[PDB]
């Protein structure tokens, strides 16, 4: 399926990876000749190739993972690719599991997991979604990237109570309005190198904007990597507030805006980090005696199953093999974990 000049290129980009001895990327790890060579003519029927998936982890030698899925129908050609970098990352997720279909729980058992507000800055949960029917980043059109806008905007505009709130285009945006958005931290720039690469910022700004309530306790970003990124934040530990609001702003969404959606890799996204539940449950946290040893506070993390990124955003590796609720309550117990060791010592 894949052009002749799409193939020269991706002969040229094997021979990057395999001669970067260095190279740690799971791209490199798993884009073996063997699988190199039976998937490099392939085709998706929208018309992505190979090249459209590995592109950017051959641009940027130091990826972790290196791939991007140009539209859903990718991660079943380009399985032989897919599958063992999704197993490699998402740690737990194994060859015969399915990932659960949706199960947000009970959003009531969910606690403050520092009510004196000691240690915990703020508490956010995101999640991503793609909308049904729509390609990602490098098969968008740009009609496409802007009918998807206005049908965003049109849905997040009608939301009420608590969720209203202002979309802003990031097309034409002033820089006042840039400003007061960056002061809130609710702006999101053009992608670096990995996204460029990926060709996942084409038409820029077209079709991007974001969304937020009044409260400034939920932001949606439209087209910054996914179509939907969604998120809930508020200052202090309340976690359970915090997922509850996310989780009603969800199904509210989904009323009228479909998401793709798969029977073992759960919700689709772009990128291949963020498939399953799509869920990072986050607190920026002030742990200054467990860091102090950065070693070691990503010992502690890593046993508790969080991933930390004098404040750290620490939140739930796992994305993939649990349901929304568990990858929520990972993140609540190992952060009140967390702080206890830290209080303790």
């Amino acid at each position: 399926g894949a052009d002749a000049a799409v193939i020269e290129k991706l002969e040229a980009g094997f021979k990057k990876l395999e001669a970067a001895t260095d190279c740690k990327s799971l791209l490199k790890k798993y884009l073996t000749k063997e699988v190199f060579d039976k998937l490099k003519d392939k085709k998706t029927s929208l018309g992505a190739t190979l090249l459209d998936v590995i592109q950017s982890g051959v641009e940027n030698l130091d990826s972790g993972v290196g791939i991007y899925a140009p539209d859903a129908e990718a991660y079943t050609l380009f399985a032989p690719l897919f599958d063992p970098i999704i197993e490699d990352y998402h740690v737990g997720f194994k060859q015969t599991d399915k990932h659960p279909n949706k199960d947000f729980g009970d959003v009531n058992s969910f606690v403050n997991v520092d009510p004196e507000g000691k240690f915990v800055i703020s508490t956010r949960v995101r999640c991503g979604r793609s909308m049904q029917g729509y390609p990602f980043n490098p098969m968008l059109t740009e009609s496409q990237y802007k009918e998807m806008e206005a049908k965003v905007s049109s849905t997040l505009s009608s939301l009420e109570g608590e969720l209203k709130g202002t979309y802003y285009p990031l097309t034409g945006m002033s820089k006042e309005v840039q400003q007061k958005l960056i002061d809130d931290h609710f702006l999101f720039k053009e992608g670096d190198r990995f996204l460029q690469a990926a060709n996942a910022m084409r038409y820029w700004p077209a079709g991007r904007g974001i969304y937020h309530n009044d409260n400034k306790t939920f932001l949606v970003w439209v087209n910054e990597e996914d179509h939907l990124r969604i998120i809930s934040m508020q200052m202090g530990g309340d976690l359970g507030q915090v997922f509850r609001r996310l989780t009603s702003a969800v199904n509210e969404i989904e009323k009228r805006i479909p998401f793709s959606h798969h029977d073992r890799l759960g919700f689709l996204t772009f990128c291949p980090t963020n498939l399953g539940t799509t869920v990072r449950a986050s607190v920026h946290i002030i742990l200054p005696k467990l860091a102090a040893n950065r070693a070691k506070l990503e010992e502690v993390a890593g046993k508790y199953n969080l991933q930390v990124a004098g404040i750290y955003d620490i939140s739930n590796k796992r994305r993939m093999g649990l349901t929304e609720f568990q990858a929520v309550k990972e993140m609540q117990d190992g952060i009140l974990e967390l702080i206890k060791i830290e209080k303790e010592m």
